[PDB]
């Protein structure tokens, strides 16, 4: 692999890394290796391996402390580093995390945007990352973010593709599947929940939080809605109930109220996921801890705060002498955090910039990722000045869309509309009047055609016809209409294309990212395993 490696090194030395400025290669010291005090603690991963998922949920229930999930490997750098954290950097500290923090309920290391980004921009396989980390991290439960009826892709897939993906992901190491739907619609969740149960893994059924349950002017997503959705989620056999707060909208008094009402509505342990965008993540988690939440999502201090999760280290001290403590070795966590502080410096080209708590997110409930994508695709098309009012436009088109849940990929729908109207000086009242000739963004017509599922309360019918002029509108699961996929023929059609017989993970990767996977194969032909280079060499030559 010498010739491939020198070819890549020459390419980056001379033409720079695509998508970032050709900064000169900097001198970096070796990241600090942690000094750890180690104990053998019989992690939840061991319980799952030995006695199944029901044993794990019994363990979670009988834990007095609040358990932690480390999001450093997925959501922290999705929020902060544009999902660019490389496997080479993970593997330098994976064993330290696994051995030094056995108290961790799980590490969220897969799913979300990482699957697409690894292939597309890092030229490393997500499956390879999962395999290497699983070998390095044998005692920590691995958690993935699963998007309901579309596993890690965007388009809806037939059910067999989803089930085969779940089986392969569970065979290759994933233990906990946080399954969610972009509109909190059960029919998109239940099949994949069943598949996770059948593969012997833990199913986390997720309710996306939106709006404000303690504000009576927004009764659509009131607390009763959350309780009913929770009851029905518990009716599907999900092992855990997660409460995804993708935008950090959950506020401390609502979190305590919400968790407590869910707590006496269902019997599943509750997993709380919040983002620190508003600066209230720690107090929200503390409020949920009082209500009796079981697991909370945190990130290491160096990749925490801002649009990421609240700090793993700070939440410990926030609870140190209260009735409920955090289950973590905080001294070991502080040592591991030194490694992450240092390797973050390699990812300077991907940093967002000066970050301070922003409560504007309470008004524009756009998640952090959707926030950067609107920074990256408003100014780039000449509207960076107006970004502070397209945020207001984002607020408006959500209300005209019927006040929908804004998480991937439904948050891309709202942003596409709002950016489109500002791009054409369209107010709300003209799209109802001059809307019969406008060409709405593809993501908007597809959403109003039912391709993302059915939102709560349906569509604003009059507005829907204005959008989907002469197109079929479906009202059932989009996957029910999905074109059938036969894996054996996909294996044949792929083997002829990549030059070798693919494993079962490469087949599903090809199915859910056809062009991306094949573009990754081309680059592996040209450059080979660029995943083995260190980040400064990978990025700057
Ligand atoms: O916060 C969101 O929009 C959900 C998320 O992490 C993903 O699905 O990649
Ligand atoms: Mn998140």
């Amino acid at each position: 692999r010498g010739t491939k490696t020198l070819h890549y090194l020459s390419m980056i030395t001379v033409n720079g890394f695509p998508g970032i400025e050709n900064t000169e290669k900097r001198h970096f010291e070796e990241p600090r290796q942690p000094l750890l005090n180690l104990e053998k603690k019989k992690t939840a991963k061991n319980i799952l391996d030995e006695q199944g998922a029901d044993a794990v949920v019994d363990y979670v229930k009988n834990t007095k402390e609040v358990l932690l999930t480390d999001t450093t490997l997925r959501d922290a750098h999705q929020s902060l580093l544009a999902t660019r954290l490389r496997l080479q950097d993970m593997k330098g500290i994976a064993q330290a995390i696994d051995q030094g923090l056995p108290e961790l309920f799980s590490a969220e290391m897969w799913g979300g945007a990482t699957f697409d980004v690894a292939y597309r921009f890092l030229n490393e396989s997500p499956w390879y990352r999962l395999r290497k980390l699983r070998k390095l991290m044998p005692n920590t439960m691995f958690q993935m973010l699963f998007r309901g009826s579309n596993a890690v892709g965007y388009q809806n897939y037939p059910d067999n593709v989803i089930e085969e993906f779940i089986r392969v992901a569970a065979h290759e190491g994933i233990d906990v599947f946080r399954i969610f739907d972009s509109l909190n619609w059960l029919p998109q969740m239940e099949k994949s929940i069943q598949a996770v149960r059948d593969n012997g893994k833990i199913a986390e059924a997720t309710i996306c939080y939106t709006g404000d349950i303690l504000d009576p002017s927004r009764p659509k997503y009131n607390i009763q809605y959350y309780k009913d959705l929770a009851k029905e989620l518990e009716a599907t056999g999900a092992h855990i109930l997660a409460v995804k707060d993708m935008a950090g909208l959950l506020k401390p008094q609502a979190a305590y109220r919400l968790i407590s009402e869910l707590k006496d509505t269902v019997d599943l342990p509750i997993h709380l996921h919040t983002h620190d965008t508003s600066g209230n993540g720690i107090i929200t988690y503390s409020g949920a801890t009082q209500a009796g939440v079981d697991i909370i999502d945190v990130a290491t201090a160096s990749l925490a705060g801002g649009t990421s999760q609240p700090s793993m280290q700070s939440i410990y001290y926030a609870l140190e002498h209260g009735p409920r403590h955090a289950s973590i070795n905080v001294k070991n966590a502080e040592q591991i955090d030194h490694y992450w502080e240092d390797v973050r410096k390699y990812y300077a080209p991907f940093e967002a910039g000066i970050t301070s708590p922003q409560t504007e997110v309470y008004m524009h409930e756009m998640p952090g990722g959707q926030y950067t994508n609107l920074k990256s695709q408003a100014a780039a098309v000449g509207l960076g000045h107006r970004f502070d009012e397209i945020k207001q436009m984002y607020r408006k088109v959500n209300m005209m869309f019927g006040d929908i849940i804004k998480v991937t990929p439904s948050s891309k729908v709202v942003g596409d509309m709002a950016l489109f109207m500002i791009q054409n000086d369209l107010t709300e009242e003209d799209v109802y009047a001059r809307g019969n000739e406008l060409n709405f963004p593809e993501s908007v017509v597809s959403f109003f055609r039912g391709d993302l599922g059915q939102p709560v309360g349906g569509f604003p019918e009059k507005l829907q016809k204005i959008i989907v002029k002469d197109k079929a509108v479906i009202t059932d699961r989009p996957g029910l209409h999905a074109e059938k996929v036969d894996f054996e023929t996909v294996k044949a059609d792929l083997e002829q294309k990549i030059g070798y017989e693919p494993g079962d993970h490469e087949v599903i990767s090809y199915i859910m990212y056809p062009q991306v996977f094949l573009d990754y194969q081309k680059m592996q032909r040209e450059f080979g395993a660029v995943t083995l280079l260190d980040t400064p060499t990978f990025l700057h030559g």
